[PDB]
């Protein structure tokens, strides 16, 4: 078992391991489209010869609080052969890619986790929260206060330009936003086709400042699933939900959204927007603590404050936050805040409160005033959302 | 149909309407215990004679941010006969009790809603959030960082004093906390008995600084339901969860908790603490805007700021917040923030963000800086929880 | 929003609205086959430009009691864009088509309702009843009295002529019968093909005087679904059910039939033919009360009688019924029977009893003798059935 | 944490731990009846004071192949407080009881396992197999060859003597048979009463040479559950099943029986007796290898043979089997068969084949002829059954 | 209704009856591949003309105890038209094929039964047992004693030669083994392809001495179904199960295996390998009692013994068994053992014990010593397995 960058010869073995490893496997043609996002030396394989281990990263652009865009290494296509469990192959592959990612100059790495108990040990913390809402739309009435026909029902394939422009405005404004390159729009509008024996046809609801893609469920013919809703203004968001509640042949509309989705508040009965499912979305590994902490914006409400942050096996820093900006410098002074690297990734986009992690002792300080100040400073004005799975 | 305070003669008719109206009806003896919390003139009935309408309030003590305790009118036992729907009986009863509550000097009223689409119109806003967690405890491993045998398995009836003392410390520290009077401890430790053909026996896990009451589900014999967990320190909270994960005959532990429960963070796999259910807990009606706004503490992080708040059909106030305190005074100056009374009740304990309600247009301002300052000021340092249903 | 007859340019927009509106959407090629049944000026669209509203009628031939065939306008493809709910588009489209249908000389209009609470207001009453029977065929034994190998198992595509001839004899004899044109036989024998990932292959049971088309359910491989059973004699009906009970690999046979299906009575245990589902089939709007009332046959058993029938906003008539025939003439004499137009459509084919509608006060008279006579006169000798959905 | 024999003072703490540990807890009165089977020094408790650990054994009589009855220590009431998991309390309690059991002169210990992954490490092997059969009795027809009204429907409480005499004949003839003392007959005929909100009334089917106790399921009113069927002759077994298939109001009869139950072979369709569930019944720990191996009968079919058996940390023996008897003597000669103690317990009553355990390498030899001879010798002429849970 | 061998003209009618009779119908192309195994005069049809009845046999090679291979007639494609039930068509077809099979020189016939209550009357007895195991692989840990990366994850289509060679070694060693001809390998590796709207892609786990073919379930995406596992050594069997338990994205692995599968014993918790389903596999009809009884090996453990066996309407024989061989000769001496022909087929491969069939009176003797000797003699050293369905 040796670890190396794959050759063109390795890719059929990698597709075999992928097919056996991922039930939702996009297939070889779709995988070749995603490969365009993998930089030279972005992939590792383990051979025993046949491929028993693989991992790669993609070049991504992640929006963080303050509308700042970071170069981000997106880990994906991570698989160990069922024949080679418990031989340290994942630890070896993650160590090699992290070395390359760090040397390449990426301040953060990100991934979507297949299981929740794996990536904490490699320094990844869950940084966004997926929240499924199911609306029983037969009972749904809009509140007198709710904004609002500016919405059109359209064929997705015919309005790509308009989707692309709205999404581009969306992703620059929202923490968790990702640049979506051309190949991923090619892949998205191909999944919008009805498949024989698979997913039904997708429709779009199109506003000047928002869109929703939805399809009826394969089996439950009274359920509409919203695959994607991107709204740049509150008017667009409300207009799109007026149109979705107007699907009079459905009993239920479901969407995977974020905890601060205002939909419940648009209705006279907030309870009709039931939370049916919750899960970690994007996981972050802070590769470079100083570059990451200095890059994001902080809340202007909290007054200037200074502390000493230690990350376990990741450095100790004098951290000064004021006027929405942070300066993070090396120091050997006594730490006032200690935490593992994963905990920092969980705080970084504003999804988890420092005081909540402190209550579980994932984050240690003897100053409760400092906890309150961290909480307020790392909060995001714009609620953090999840762009797309990779 | 006339509206009046019930006589002793009215109470069998009220119990009949209760029995027909509430499936979870506590019964006449339990109801007579709760009656001790109803003040003279705390109840109204509508006669056609027989009782076709009733409503009452109880004298409660609610903890709000800054560890401040407010006298609170708890609406309960609200029922209209199925024979007298759509005759305005609820509107008439709510108007009469609100008059009495306001004249009596209560700054806030509260209730638990049977449905979500009813009480918004009478000025009640959902102020706390119930969050059910289900843990598959067969997979649960505590994180290296988690605190921690200080916990004892005990019979609830034998440790009432200890439960009472822990709960009393809990409710004074936590927004949403309610004083639990003797009659409600009498009722709680009677529901801890096994019933023939009903609920199984309750056990307690007792720490110096926390307790958990739990019972196996009637039908699902691999599910333990935690009815109540009160923990005054993080050590107590973690110790109690170590003991509950040690119920080796159960597959699943469920609890109704709050969104900021640190349990997920105590585990190596945060995902094992699944959110299976979410709902509005306590609803608040702010009876007196100035008395309520001046009574609670505000976050010390936000700098002194001033604005003009209008509540629809509820006054206009010059609101000045600084050094964690608010001054709220009458004014005829232009409003900078407008909202219905229910919206204010939703903001009041810190469960809902002003910027989330603004996105749904439940709260209108033309200053986004002011929105950020309201958000930060109305935030609660201690996460808001739900004490007990009434 | 203006209302007009569609141009050839409008039909892709109409197919888009159809696809988004109907989950069971037959698709553009199948829809173009059905278009052959739509007369010139049989369709309306609403443009905002894009199609936000459509409705059309087809030229049909409906059999009514006395084996009389009426020209019938079959409303279909009725859809409002989810973006344009609650703007009166359905009321405007139904008013325009009803004007055209009435001017064209149709005595009745008909439809199949997607929901039960919509078409009553436009004068449509449910006129036939669908009754699903599920037979646990493992227990089914034929009664000593039951008639009866004259039945052949065949490929549907190879015996079209024989199906067509049996159906043609069936539809002329039975109230609810519809002429089935060539394009609908083309469509029926195409749905008899197995689809990859969809419905399984259809088989036929063929008798000289009856046929049954059946297929195994997609998911429940022990359920056979009879899509269509047409039997012109009792011998044919019994023979076909002997063959279906002989599907020894099935546990259950289901069929959508009518309330008077004699199948339960063919068995030693009538209970084995369980009623699993009931619903309104065909809805009727009587366009011209006199032409419709004079056109159908009436029961020869009831003696000659005369009354005055008023239809709300639909005329007042002197109605004389004797010798199985009715004469319906204008009058200003006092009404003895009043009812909304929808109620008349419900009475017209014999599926609902006048005395049942009277008990709900949908039909008012002060003469109970007259009620008994209406009941007996409007009864159908041959039980009313449902031909095919449109 | 110290380990000692319980005092009379300890038993309320033990009942509390029992109640919290066992959902099917028989209760304090029933537990006091079972206590009569616990010898002086048959119980251990761990105190921290409160009871955090308990275990005991009962004096039992187990029938092994050759109709030989062994004194048997039945481990039961084994519980560790959920507050004291992972502190070695079970290992400490099992070690102390095993010392006492061995010193007392018991050749074998037995238990029923709450989980399958626990007791292998303490030398217990699963020795009997529970097999649930569910008969769809609506289809059940007896074979022309099946024996056979000698069976009476009776009230259990009125025929105790007759049940006791049949069971006593049953348990002396069958490997796995246990003596059932008076206190357990007291407990059995008390569970035969209908409980308000619990189990329905039990009935008995009584033959001169067999009985069946059955009751309708609490929730599934078309399921009869046979709690116990004891038949000393094939005639009795068949007669009792003729009576149970005659419960014409039931769809299904279920019983927990053994893999060699001849019921399937009594029917024309063997498939109607579906195996719906399988599990380990009784677990055995061989305390004394020589006393246990010499005590049971062996199959007379296999010719005299000799080998050397080693049990891991349990001795090495020259084992000579011939004329249905074994002689087991100490030796230092090379082992021909090696196995852990648990494996021996699994072989001992004839439920598991030596060649099946060898295929999993739980039992090692380099002689396949010796494997065949062990298989044939340890086989039981009478199929092994499970008497009652303890 | 006349009975004859089909002409080439008959085969479209036979495919129609097949399609209507078998839901799992392989289709006309797959059926034409299987036809290559049908000898000249291996098929009968009944015409009324159209095909209302068919049956055929295939030339197979069945392994019986002692590694002896018998020519075997495999009955298949047996169907009666649902229009011709209860006219004796099956009895007539089975009688004609049995005449041909017997005259052709086959000692045994075999089939897979669609129902359990049919083929006993034609002399077929169930001879193998299918046992579904479902492993919750999340809990599965291998025992310290379990053997063991020699296993490779591969594409089935690319390793046909290797599968064929392993299977060929497997089928010669195991009772129930069948020769698998080229056409059936063609058919197997075509079912290994993903179908649009049907089964997902198959993967292989390949060892020098074993293979497993598995696929994820269509609907349950956490279930892996092992279609086939063939292991010639215990090492191969254990290695393949280590690889299958390493499918970390699955919760459950299911396999249809045999009752003596050692998998449960490879695990620390035997209970994790749950038996979820049990059914008769292969049915045998002994065509020639003497040729069949003399052909198989018998257990060398039982000493030489002699008896007189009568088969009902099948002969009486002096049966002498010693040194693993039987001599079976005609006699008119008193029978000591009587049984129907089906019972003999059930005993023949060792799946059912003579003493179990005797307890149901399917097998009559007055000598219990003789029963014990039959049991021991007809036992199979190698556990009987089921090769493939036909
Ligand atoms: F060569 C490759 C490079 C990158 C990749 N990542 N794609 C993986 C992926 C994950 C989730 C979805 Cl919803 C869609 C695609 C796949 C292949
Ligand atoms: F006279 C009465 C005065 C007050 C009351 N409120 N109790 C109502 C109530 C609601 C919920 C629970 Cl879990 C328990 C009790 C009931 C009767
Ligand atoms: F252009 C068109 C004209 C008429 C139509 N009606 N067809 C609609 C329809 C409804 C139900 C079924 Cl089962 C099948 C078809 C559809 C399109
Ligand atoms: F003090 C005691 C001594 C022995 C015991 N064992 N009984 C335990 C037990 C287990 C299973 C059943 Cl179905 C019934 C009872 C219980 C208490
Ligand atoms: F012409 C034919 C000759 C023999 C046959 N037998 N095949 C039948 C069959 C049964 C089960 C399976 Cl899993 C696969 C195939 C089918 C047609």
């Amino acid at each position: 078992v040796t670890l190396c960058s794959p050759t063109e010869d390795d890719w059929p073995g990698m597709f075999l391991l992928a097919a056996a490893s991922f039930t939702d496997f996009i297939g070889p043609e779709s995988a070749t489209a995603w490969r365009t996002l993998v930089p030279t030396d972005g992939a590792v394989v383990v051979r025993d010869s046949e491929v028993v281990g693989m991992a790669l990263y993609m070049d991504l652009r992640l929006t963080v609080p303050g509308e700042v865009v970071l170069p981000t290494a997106g880990l994906s296509f991570v698989a160990v052969a069922p024949t080679h469990r418990r031989r340290g192959l994942l630890r070896a592959m993650c160590a090699e890619l992290h070395r390359r990612i760090a040397d390449s100059g990426y301040p953060v790495a990100a991934l979507h986790a297949s299981e929740g108990g794996i990536y904490g040990r490699f320094g990844y913390g869950p940084a966004t929260t997926l929240h499924e809402l199911t609306v029983d739309r037969r009972f749904a009435r809009f509140h007198a206060d709710a904004p609002g026909s500016s919405v059109r029902l359209v064929r997705p394939t015919e309005h790509r330009g308009e989707f692309e422009a709205i999404y581009e405005r969306w992703r620059q404004q929202v923490p968790g936003g990702l640049l979506r390159p051309q190949v991923l729009w090619d892949e998205l509008l191909a999944e919008a086709k009805a498949a024989p024996g698979g997913d039904r046809e997708s429709f779009a609801l199109l506003h000047p400042d928002g869109y929703a893609l939805y399809r009826v469920d394969r089996t439950d013919l009274k359920l509409a699933r919203v695959s994607e809703l991107r709204a740049v203004t509150a008017d667009a968001h409300c207009a799109l939900w007026r149109a979705l509640i107007g699907l009079d042949s459905m009993e239920r509309i479901s969407i995977i959204t974020h905890p601060q989705d205002p939909l419940p508040h648009l209705l006279t009965d907030t309870r009709l927007a039931r939370t049916t499912w919750r899960q970690d979305g994007l996981w972050l590994r802070i590769m470079n603590v100083p570059a990451a902490l200095e890059a994001r914006g902080y809340a202007h409400e909290v007054g200037e404050f200074s502390t000493v942050l230690e990350v376990s096996d990741g450095g100790r820093f004098a951290l000064k936050i004021g006027d929405g900006r942070a300066r993070c410098t090396p120091t050997d002074a006594a730490a006032e805040i200690e935490m593992d690297r994963d905990v920092l990734g969980s705080l970084y986009l504003g999804a988890h409160r420092a005081s909540t992690l402190a209550a579980a002792n994932r984050l240690r300080t003897k100053d409760s005033q400092l906890l309150r100040r961290l909480d307020a400073a790392f909060a995001s004005d714009v609620p953090v959302q999840t762009a797309f799975e990779f």
